[PDB]
């Protein structure tokens, strides 16, 4: 009797209706507007009594606003009484630390969202590739984080010819065990880049770190690869914010493509960047709420 | 031994000296600062441990941005193992809001829970839009009253104060202005838009619109525009809370009013560049005797 | 397939059978009883298992043994495994505060409030209800609130039962009705007025002053709620002075505690409508200008609407 | 640092300045009354900010009354900033439960079990109590719980009011209080035993079953409260035809409910003796058999303790 | 439409499957281990998406890594989306309390009232239990809890296997099984008496068969003194009757030397080991006790 | 003035006194031991009303045991009044996962979380630990949680210890413990590398390599990761961990490993171990978690 009540807020309206095309399903009513004072506003407009209710927004514009704006649907259709509500959140917001010397900080903003969202009501939550997969434990929820890695895999197959060969680096020490991981999906060799030194050795040379948002590492880190005697150096990165001078930097550094998945609107980049590329996941948001859904 | 402690957030740093000048303080040091990104981020410089930490932050301008600031400062104050944590806002944001049913504040509640879920100890605010909003928490909350300084104000700024009339704007303030009228020994009236109609007699008097709020201003300027048509001498427009959006001050400076009087619950400075009819009233010292109760 | 089970509080028997009868379904079986020393006992006598339950109970006569009452029973289904408990409170209890000037600030809903978070934490799941005294009311809770209105039930009563309704005015008897009594206005596209009583001072005498014009009219005054009904009484006493023909009383909830039956039969009422929130048979034999107002349509269907939509 | 304030709410007053009288304090200012529509107001007359406030309530007279406004004192005193709000219910409401049989089953305290979770939520921090039916009513709740006992007390009154104490019986007036019994029974260094009423059966008569001597001895019953008191009238006749010299009867609660105060005129007891915990002044003028043991210093000093 | 699905834990396989059998059904794949450092392993086999499932777990042999692992089972099929998680329980952990008795007051249950808000934090939605050692443990939860009953199982084998039944008394060992031997007394008609402790008696056994009754069973000091006790007062027999066998330290070597004529348990607690080196133990099957109340909390 | 009382369990009766004596006070009366049902109880001897008390017990020997004495000492304390419960736990149980390689989604710490939901309803409100395996388990707690660092201590204990380390190499067996060698390797402006199997990346080439990790357990990763060191140069290999666990074949491994030494703390008891290992030497952690302690009594 519940059946799949779609939404989707100000966030991302493209990936929102490439789910719904995927799973058959028509976005659902809903009205987001802000009012004069900069207040949030939010009116359903289609009834999702009794059923699965699932609002998709991922947390990258005027996030604090889209934050606000998800909170308040979660909370509205809870009111109105669904049997369920869940929370897509393709890129999970306040998941990395500005950080000591002898003890480390609770991540009080990311657990803060986790509170705030169970709060609002939900009863479901399915994010893609968490900065720190422990977030899960912030809720007391059921957390469905989605790997985009099989979509990284298959397009560097497939778009790269020299990928049987090559080499995946990450730029930093805490993404080793994202490349790693990579790595050996393609039998594939591994170095790593530290603030600047780098760590293993005319190969294709491609960087993958779970987001990329001002971007300065990852072009010091390609024009050190180049340095080191690469032949080219890729970006593969799951969330493309591309904040400030990101797209600056990316326009004076030398990359044959930096390549990125729709958790968040590129387009309006992408005119201004002839280097992005984006994957499409539409299938295994699309995919991961039918299965939620039985 | 806790301490008092204030901070001050983005919102509304006038106002949250102007406190602690009343307190005999100094503010505690924080930096609030948005990522490139845009993401909040907030990074106390003092220690907070077993203090009494009151944080000042009203609901307005950037609403949701100054809303999560104030939230991932009180987490932070309560992380750091404070005594207890007071957050002070003047303005509560999302306070305002079918036949056969009401609707639900479901933004009202919603700000409880995220103040609650936040770790918030305590609440002072003030002329909250109802009175019920303190129901929204379990833990205590002070909503303040502006009037004593309406009326103070009314009488020493208003010379025929005594043979005024309090007129309400709508039909859900007439419970609050009575209350000015019933202080006064004054009469009052009520205007209701169904073409605007009016309730009472106001030939020949200084008709004082009150409110709790003004945003978008357009009922109390047609408002004036009916009680000067009704035969009134003078309008005044008492607020407590002046959001003032939108176009509203270039209607009030279009406006028939002698003056619009709002409180500094909200950031005003700048509005009164624009606009030469609008006062503003101190409440620095409300909100400080209702910190030092609390403080005891 | 979850089922539908409507249970009776002692509060409003009447009510209940009615709510069932438009429903379709006779009412559920329990007995509620006082032990000996006073001590509220519930025992449910048909499966609740898997079931939608309806629990209908008013804030009325005793008060306190009724809500303890409804508490019990929905713990005692919420225990059963039912999958939903709902709450029907025709007039809910507690809604309305003994504040008075607190000046400077206002005082919290402690009573309204707590009652919220007994009914949550005794199981209730949604709850219903008609008329609260404040709608903010549905905010005290965590789960959904259903606050009807019985304004269409008073609009087709008065266009019914009042010979000149156009040409009435609608009065509030008081400050912060003036919302409800605009609303009504306008419905019947007919102007309103309004009464407040000044507060007595040391050495005056009372005096209500009247906002509006009301001379050769129907005068219907409308509020939430009438209980001890001085206010009213006197209401309709300024009303006629001011001239006007006849005066109405028109309220939801009707409480009439203490002298309310023999102030409105000394009064100069032309009638006092409420609505069935309450049982009202026992009172119009003791007034016979009591006339009531059947709700059951209203609590029926929000009960159908909140089961299968 | 926080002070003692104490509230006394309608129910038992006497026992609550009994209270007040021990501790040094006076009791705290509130009004609590009726509105015309039965409901119950609650206003707290003096400031509790920052201080140990202790509400006085028991379980009795209209019981739903007293306990709404147990709750809803509680809840004011913790929205106006208490550093500390507990309930002392000498007679905790609703202990019992009326399951009369279940075959393959017990049944939930539902009613206990509610009456705590409506004392935590309204915001109740410690619970002192006296005597519960259960002790594992304790176990209710998140809160402290001093369920206290009043056998010194009891044990006090035997000593100093049954003559021949020394060769006495207690004797345990159903299955469930034996263990009470025991417990006094090995204090006084005096023995015991079980009275037992059967199920009445169809076209059985009314049987009770007696299992230890009383023979030329005092026989004292003792249970946890007293009610309408069938049970232990019957007691008190059956232990008398087994040559029992004397019957008294010893209960900590004395609610004496309906038709309790002709049945003990017309019992053979000798004394039905109760605490202080339920106000017994007005039923001692219907009966010359009920005597109270105060209990004011065990209330008194769990507070004192309680508080520092 | 959610089907039943019963796991099963380290403590209880045989009555797990006994169960999985009276209702129909196989156990549902789970592995169970402990890793090096000692650390309790849940990894279900099964999804237990949309399912109404249900754990069995007694509060029996090395009890924190068996309660352990029900909560990590129990908090693993929650998160794992199932329609609600049952946590079957035969016997009751921390039940009871150590009596070490304040003389002006009570001590509160905090063991029980523990593993009570731990069940409740990992996920449980409802307990299946059988004779608590105090009912109101049910109070300990804000979810449902099903106290089952042996006594019908006892009463039944009571009067299939003791010849004079009819002529019995039921005895309890101490003051706090008087409720429950009154109980079966008068479900059988007959007399009863209790045992306090010098040991003494209350009620009379010459010449008949004395049968003690209580809920658990341990280390067995007060019913071997209580056998002694029965027969230096004239009983012709003794048997010992209760839901519980723990049988812990010097238990087995004490009634092996005791004056019993048989010691009835239920299989809520695995014994064949303990058959093995007992042969006056005889179990009482309840498998169907808790068959029918899965059954009847699925619907 | 509410004082200071400390108790410790059955897990580490060497730790506990330690910090007793560093905060200069002794430990609390309380009795632990077994039902012959092994049902763990607990007695407090002390009266802890209105009072700070911090409770001592690590997630070492056989931890459902001292977990759940852990739990019924933290109950017993919270329905005594106590002013506050502390946790002290120095090696948080269950930190760990065995969730892996899911194609396409991680794994939720149920476990962890299970554990902090546990402490949490027990009537803990304050936490303190050394070195979590992951820092966001502090997350799974609203309450206070002191996740404290050894890397002071051992970074002063090889610059006092190690005499050619000015020019070392610091190094770990898979990368996930790379959220740590870069810390200590540029404390000591130092190179590193890192072991992924099995292959090295990174060149340690006649010079002492310095295996860090956080736990060790059964300690395979790291005696191949040693001899894989030495088959490409260093002098010599030390490993320094945190935790000092050693459970199942470790120290058969680690006395037939060619390590000079492997360095742990005292979280865990380590002197039993040391008699059957001469490799094992102890860093002593009592001060830093003194210092939480006496921070946070104020
Ligand atoms: N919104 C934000 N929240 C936290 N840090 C932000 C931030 N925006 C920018 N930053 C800056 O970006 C830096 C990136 O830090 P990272 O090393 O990516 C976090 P991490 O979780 O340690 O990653 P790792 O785990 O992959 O090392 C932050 O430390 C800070 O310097
Ligand atoms: N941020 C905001 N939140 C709610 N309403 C807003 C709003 N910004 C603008 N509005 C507008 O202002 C209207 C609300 O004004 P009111 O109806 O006076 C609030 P209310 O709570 O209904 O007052 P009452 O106390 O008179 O009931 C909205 O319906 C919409 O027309
Ligand atoms: N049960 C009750 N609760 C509160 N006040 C009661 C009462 N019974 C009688 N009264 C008295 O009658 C008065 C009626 O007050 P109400 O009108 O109910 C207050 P309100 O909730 O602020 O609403 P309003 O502003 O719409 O009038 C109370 O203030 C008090 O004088
Ligand atoms: N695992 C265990 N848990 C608790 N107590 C245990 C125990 N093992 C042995 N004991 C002891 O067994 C006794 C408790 O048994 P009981 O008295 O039957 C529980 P009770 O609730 O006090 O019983 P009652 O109803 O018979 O009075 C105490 O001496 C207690 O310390
Ligand atoms: N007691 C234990 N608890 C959990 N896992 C254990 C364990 N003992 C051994 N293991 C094994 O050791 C493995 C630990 O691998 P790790 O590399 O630590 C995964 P991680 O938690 O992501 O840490 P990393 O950040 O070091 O990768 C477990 O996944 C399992 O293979
Ligand atoms: O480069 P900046 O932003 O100035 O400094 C921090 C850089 O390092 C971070 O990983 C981002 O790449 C940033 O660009
Ligand atoms: O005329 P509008 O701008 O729509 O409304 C004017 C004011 O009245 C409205 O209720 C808002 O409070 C506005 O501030
Ligand atoms: O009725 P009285 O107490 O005389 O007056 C108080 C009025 O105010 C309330 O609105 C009641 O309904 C009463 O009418
Ligand atoms: O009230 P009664 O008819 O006596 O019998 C019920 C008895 O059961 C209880 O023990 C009460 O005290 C009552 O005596
Ligand atoms: O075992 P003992 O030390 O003699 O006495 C303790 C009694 O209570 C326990 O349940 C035992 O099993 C005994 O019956
Ligand atoms: O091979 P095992 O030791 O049994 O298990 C895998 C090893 O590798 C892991 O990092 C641990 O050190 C383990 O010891």
């Amino acid at each position: 009797s519940p059946n799949i009540v779609l939404f989707s807020g100000s966030s991302h309206q493209d990936l929102s209706q490439r789910v719904a095309d995927r799973l058959g399903l028509e976005l659902g009513k809903v009205v987001t507007k802000k009012f004069s004072n900069q207040e949030t506003s939010v009116e359903i407009g289609e009834s999702v009594r009794g059923e699965d209710v699932y609002i998709i927004q991922s947390g990258c514009g005027e996030i604090n606003d889209n934050l606000m704006e998800l909170l308040i649907m979660i909370n509205a259709c809870k009111i109105a009484s669904s049997s369920r509500v869940t929370a897509v959140i393709p890129c999970f917001p306040y998941a990395r630390q500005d950080k000591k010397v002898g003890e480390s900080r609770a991540p009080i903003s990311a657990k803060l969202v986790a509170n705030m969202l169970s709060v609002a009501g939900a009863d479901h939550i399915i994010t893609m590739d968490l900065h720190a997969s422990q977030i899960q434990g912030f809720f007391d929820i059921p957390v469905d984080n989605l790997y985009a890695e099989p979509a990284v895999l298959q397009w560097i197959r497939e778009n790269i010819a020299e990928w049987k060969n090559c080499i995946i680096v990450s730029p930093d020490a805490g993404g080793a065990k994202r490349v790693t991981s990579i790595a050996d999906r393609l039998n594939v060799e591994f170095a790593l880049i530290h603030k600047m030194v780098l760590v293993g050795d005319d190969r294709v040379a491609i960087l993958v770190d779970d987001m990329a948002d001002t971007c300065g590492t990852i072009c010091h880190a390609a024009d050190k690869l180049l340095s080191a005697g690469a032949t080219k150096v890729y970006a593969i990165l799951t969330h493309g914010i591309f904040s400030g001078p990101a797209i600056s930097r990316i326009n004076n550094a030398a990359f044959e493509a930096v390549v990125v998945t729709n958790t968040i609107p590129q387009e309006d980049k992408m005119k201004h960047c002839t280097k992005i590329q984006v994957i499409d996941i539409s299938m295994i948001l699309a995919e991961a709420i039918r299965r939620t859904h039985n």
